[PDB]
């Protein structure tokens, strides 16, 4: 849930989910259209892509559980559908962490028109 992922990326990056990457680029937050503009905003489209993959899943409000083992993060059982979000959200805090050398804030509140299509999952 919402929950759980943002508190995952603050974990990993010691940004706030809100605001740091809820208006980034085009594909951080709400909506997704055109070229991802950084590695960052790439992050972003593949969570999107990768909840894209769960059509019968609800990865706003299902809650999963997991862990901490040696500092990864590690998804616990849960349902199926609790089992792919989680393992989304792992990969989506995972890349903001590995792409903090190139976040920029510029891309924060990034405009709608400036999204220039396309890209395919
Ligand atoms: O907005 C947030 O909660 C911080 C995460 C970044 C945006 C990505 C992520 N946030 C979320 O709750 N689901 C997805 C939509 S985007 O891929």
């Amino acid at each position: 849930s919402l929950l759980e992922f943002g508190k995952m990326i603050l974990e990993e990056t010691g940004k706030l989910a809100i605001p740091s990457y809820s208006s980034y680029g085009c594909y951080c937050g709400w909506g997704g259209k055109g070229t991802p503009k950084d590695a960052t905003d790439r992050c972003c489209f593949v969570h999107d892509c990768c909840y894209g993959n769960l059509p019968d899943c609800n990865p706003k409000s299902d809650r999963y559980k997991y862990k901490r083992v040696n500092g990864a993060i590690v998804c616990e059982k849960g349902t199926s559908c609790e089992n792919r979000i989680c393992e989304c959200d792992k990969a989506a805090a995972i890349c903001f962490r590995q792409n903090l050398n190139t976040y920029s804030k510029k891309y924060m509140l990034y405009p709608d028109f400036l999204c220039k299509g396309e890209l395919k999952c």
